[PDB]
């Protein structure tokens, strides 16, 4: 657009109206000079900091750096704290509140006088929610990631916050670790401010925001306690004042090329399984028809070149010294797998920003021939047990179980699981297939991170660490093993997964992308008619709003009345 | 109950197991000693501070005082920012987002491991929302009002925040003031951190939070920049620890009698018309049968003894030095208009706290004989034109217009107001009735503060600043005049207000509580079945959800699915 | 003593009377409840934080943890910023202002109503100064070291803060590196908040503060950005309350034995040559007869078992994960080189705290056989050239140059160095001795870090990075080489170092402790009585006061009128 011009904040603060004197003089009570209401870009800094949100604990001092950058560039920074959904404190799960934060963030952008937004994000659900709310207003926006934690060291051993949680949870069931060790290692597993140090959900979405071009280059892997995270914060504050002037909207950046670049960036790093839902949700808010097919198309024939847990061996620290994500984006461009013309928040193309970077560690960002998997893209398993969709993370999955077929052990609820697994009075062998239902959106409710079902000790005691597992739930970004997620439609909405009976047989074949229940179509309609809903239904509250209006994980698990871009039209005067 | 006991927080941080090590160890990365997770109460400090809400600017500093007060009593203080909506920024109105805040404040209390809540409020819409949320969970809660601003002096003369905005707006249209003299005062009205220095919407709801017992005694009047507000916050942090141990829930405090004292106290202080809605809406979250009839009942024959603007002369400073609210409540106990037995968050009763207080200024807290107005309680006007209800502020109205009967001059919407009222040609005089429609919870939308309609400049120049104004909207607590408000139900829902037309006559009676449109009920009932809404409604978003599940002023303008205390019952585990 | 009792703070805030109401009521304006002045200990939190001292940048955040730790133990925390001098900013040197800080830190403890002191230190000159001040008052005190930086990685290779600055400076003069490759590393060396990540001047003095017992156990090694530094600070705030009640003064802790463990521990860690001066200077403020002879005595035949730079290989991170200082002190107790009886601020003994600790990395905390150097204690070299003293760092020197004897090449002042050393023509080879004068406490002035003289580029290009360097100055704890330092007394005070001239030969012997200039004592004693200072001295200011009352390295470079504990005896009342 053409600068100078009248910005949307001048409806509040510009003029000599009675309503303007009401809005301007009220903000002046905080000690702002008169010329800050002259039309210069007002920048809202959306901070998800909270003491109940420890992966955002350092985000408050980062807001100070953003403000300085906005001051230097001639803007007007204002800090706006928003709903902070974190999976390490919320219950039943932080996922049921992701759209609530997206709803709250949206109304906090449209109703308050801000011309541009800085998204201070960090934890799992912080990044997508603020991207859902900001994309629905289409104001110039930019992302500042909090950063990962430092490497957890326990007795001279590298420990990943998240992956080593499950790994030690089995070594006490299989009989190789005292719960004291599982407790003495608690204080050393998480020892800095930031999110997980594995390629978990927060580390994945931090990379997704950069591959989408919504964050400055290199924002993904800078540790939260690193100095260059504070430099990134102040330079982001400088630029958002320009993005408001040049009118650089999320619609102009998050294009179909950007969403595709993110899907391929997800395979190269071993991205979390949750990156599918969140990218599908953000797409619906912008206007891009991203189908779940686009994940299995762009994800295939793309190797995982990043050697980080859970799929690998190192943590987010070594990923940053090797060069970070810009090295991964160059390696995609070197293989003809990158939209080199995708515009970024910097005004440059994604290629122009990463074409001249160096890989400082080939043991971390591996060469292509030494990748963890020749095609580690998240696969989609269309079939009859999951007609709408089902996903699997191949990089962490066992190679021989990807083609497997066994006897179904069934759990109706998570309490069914959490009662029979520990009981040594069940027919369960290493070649079985655990199946849980009623854990999707409406099921759990909210869809929880319980897809990584723990194996029984009688299987773990032998020395077996992976079994095929199917659920309509999710799992942590730090999880591993052969696990099928997003089994849509879920059980608690009338899906074939709800009528899975014990003893039955399931076929798993990743190559042809088929998860099939070898049962005649005639026996479905009789199974699918004696099914009566079982999940806990809420009578009122926000759970009622979620329940009646949440969509399916094959479409982003959004809220049906929230999908799309509503715009940032300045509302009518408050007086 | 029995202390010691296991609180709801220990469901997160209690003992061993994998889920707890994921919860406790993830929070330890913010530098917390091990013993803080033993079982001592975890106190969530809900802070509505925001750079965008300047009536709350000093609350970060207040939060650190509450933190110190929780460390001293052996607690665990944690700050959790919540959604902040204030009338001085949000558009179209901050009332449309009141339920959104109550929605988020509810779900942040239930999902997160807080044993007790501290409600850091200040602005107009922050006191009810955090009560509509904390009561819907009924967890131990306490209020720390931010504080009002200092008195604004303009050229040596006293000036009220907001009150002198509607007073200088009309003085400009009457030729008695220049817009340039209005601009010069813009920076001298609001000169400290806090809310309006009158008995406005934010000063009223701070008083109710004390007459309801939901805050400490002597809490609604201390200026936000006074040092004794920081003492109030630090001691309010000590009490909530013992409150959690003793399980001092809002249901044990906000009784029908606790509300009864507030409705009467709203008369004695000259409170706003928005305390009606907010007390009606808050009542549902506690499960109490409040009503517009309970307001007229308990409010009738109670005089306003506080001489603050807009009803009187002085500002909130003089009120504080005069003694504050403890004098006004003691004035109602020595007069037999107060339930002295009601319990407060302090562990003592209302009378036990307001017993030995002195009135250090009879010019401010006036005695019975010199009282401002005979019957100062907010009145409720039943009638054919408002069968669901309508309210009026008696202490600020003109006594010669309470029983007026004149021509009706109609404005279809707010745009039909702000286009004709400043025309030289308009069939309106000093005796006409100003009626405006489509300004309710579904019409504006959000029920805005546009009730105090500015008179025609041709009527102001004669020398009169009061005409009967009838609207279905709200108006600020700083507003004045013979304006009947909350005309439930609004126009776009088929209320009989929608059928009024130019030339008609309206009866207004206050001691009889009769708001009457005298036409043939035939002519009425025809216009009802013949009227149609204008269509053009939102098809998605929160503005869509509001248009569907919201209600009317007679109830509390709440969302229908949100009433009722849903309890602090933890859901199920996250993993 | 007997708790409860009246502490020195009650002389200010005790009881009634006019002086007290002036003291107590004047502090209440910051929002403090009444009961905090009853008698509970007032804890002054001396914070050396400054935007100018980046090795202390995170101390404000640390101060708030100490505050929380004092509120919990029923104390009264108050933050008092003090003078901060760090080598990375001050000119001509931060040592010239060390006594100035100790002067101000002393007078802020005596004059102000603090019962106990918390010493928030971090940078090089902040640990001794706040000990030289807190001991001169001998009020209950405790140390909270800020913490070292994270390991800096440059192109995948490890890099030491400061150590790789003297290593890349010489590699540039030897043609083995470019100044542009030196500039690129500037931002990858220091990337977190803290001091040098080597065993530098600030990491050494943090270790001494723990071997002296003046800090909690496991306090010198935690990285400043590690979460467990915030736990260390919060618990250090609880202890000082009980420390004040029990009257646990530094005189009861910093015994001759407590110093004796530190002097030996300085060997085991590979400590700096500046721990000598700072322990010598600190000793006077406690009233203990330390000496350069006590250093050679207790340091002789103690090996450096810590493999950190500049003496070894790794950085301070590996030291922390290896176990830290508790392993190094336990290694001296199981070897019979430690007074296990010494008391610490924890209420337990050194052995009681370092008893059950594990060495999680024998490659870092090396065993006796693989130890770095045989006798690693700092040596003291008596002789005709240095009758008052001279020190050497054995673990960093070249073993083939400890017994060198070659030609002396003299530089009159530092300007006479930085003008000839980079000339193609200079009569110096690999066997000459580099001697530089006028760089002591009165010569430079301030005794700067210029001992590690950069070799001539014509000698570096042969492939040798070590030549015998003799100077009366200091050098950083990150420095390396066969450099004899602290050549007391300096030149401008008539030390025999002032008479050395080109062509002369110097004997250096370390196992015999002989630094010898072999000329006719006639030729010596003549040059003494014939030499004159250059005049041109300051005529006013603090640089004048320094030139008069300062001393030499053999004593502690203190101001003469400053030695001795003057007690916490309150003066007389202010009114």
């Amino acid at each position: 657009a053409e600068w100078p011009r009248k910005l949307r904040s001048q409806e509040w603060y510009g003029g000599t109206s009675r309503d303007v004197i009401y809005h301007r003089g009220w903000l002046k009570n905080q000690g702002y000079p008169h010329d800050l209401f002259d039309g210069r870009p007002v920048i809202g800094i959306l901070n998800t900091w909270s003491d109940m949100t420890p992966c955002n604990g350092h985000l408050r001092e980062l807001a100070e750096k953003v403000k300085a950058g906005v001051w230097e560039a001639g803007g007007f920074p204002l800090e706006v704290p928003v709903f902070s959904a974190s999976e390490n404190t919320f219950r039943p799960t932080a996922m049921m509140y992701r759209n609530l934060a997206a709803l709250a963030v949206e109304e906090a952008i449209r109703g308050q006088p801000m011309d541009g937004c800085v998204l201070l994000v960090g934890c799992d659900k912080t990044t997508p929610s603020l991207l859902m709310g900001a994309a629905s207003c289409d104001l110039p926006s930019i992302v500042v990631t909090g950063g990962p934690m430092l490497n957890g060291y326990f007795r001279g051993e590298r420990v990943g916050s998240g992956t080593h949680l499950w790994k030690f949870s089995e070594m006490v069931k299989a009989g190789e670790m005292t719960q004291a060790e599982f407790l003495e290692a608690e204080a050393s597993m998480s020892r800095s401010s930031g999110t997980c140090n594995t390629m978990g959900t927060a580390s994945t979405m931090a990379s997704m925001a950069e591959a989408l071009g919504m964050a400055l280059s290199g924002n993904a892997a800078i540790p939260g306690v690193d100095s260059r995270r504070k430099v990134m914060a102040q330079l982001t504050g400088r630029r958002i004042v320009q993005m408001v002037k040049d009118d650089l909207k999320p619609s102009e950046i998050m294009t179909k090329q950007a969403f595709e670049n993110a899907i391929r960036t997800n395979a190269a790093i071993g991205g979390s399984t949750n990156a599918v839902i969140h990218l599908l949700a953000i797409a619906g808010r912008v206007g891009i028809d991203l189908s779940l097919d686009d994940w299995d198309r762009c994800g295939r024939d793309v190797p995982t070149i990043v050697n980080l847990m859970p799929s690998g061996k190192y943590l987010m620290e070594e990923f940053f010294y090797a060069g970070g994500l810009p090295v991964v984006l160059k390696r995609l461009g070197e293989a003809g797998l990158l939209h080199k013309d995708a515009l970024t928040v910097s005004g440059e193309t994604v290629w122009d920003e990463v074409k001249d970077v160096v890989n400082w560690n080939e043991d971390v960002i591996l060469p292509a021939e030494k990748a963890l998997t020749s095609s580690g893209g998240i696969v989609v398993l269309r079939g009859n047990l999951a007609p709408k969709g089902a996903v699997l993370k191949p990089s962490a999955a066992s190679p021989h179980l990807l083609v497997h077929k066994g006897r179904a052990v069934v759990f109706e609820d998570i309490d069914d699981y959490k009662a029979k697994i520990n009981d040594d009075n069940l027919d369960i062998d290493e070649n079985c297939i655990m199946v849980m239902k009623n854990c999707g959106p409406k099921g759990y409710p909210g869809m929880a991170e319980v897809g990584n079902m723990g194996l029984p000790p009688k299987v773990l005691k032998k020395g077996i660490l992976d079994m095929v597992r199917i659920s309509d739930a999710r799992m942590s970004g730090t999880a591993y093993g052969t696990v099928v997620l997003h089994t849509s439609p879920e059980a608690a909405v009338g899906g074939p997964l709800a009528v899975v009976k014990n003893g039955d047989m399931i076929e798993l074949d990743v190559p042809n992308r088929r998860l099939h229940l070898d049962i005649s179509d005639e026996e479905l309609a009789r199974r699918l008619a004696e099914w009566q809903p079982n999940h806990d239904l809420p009578t009122s509250g926000y759970a009622f709003l979620h329940q009646q209006h949440v969509e399916g994980a094959d479409t982003g698990a959004d809220l049906d009345f929230l999908k799309g871009c509503r715009g940032n039209a300045v509302g009518k005067d408050s007086h």
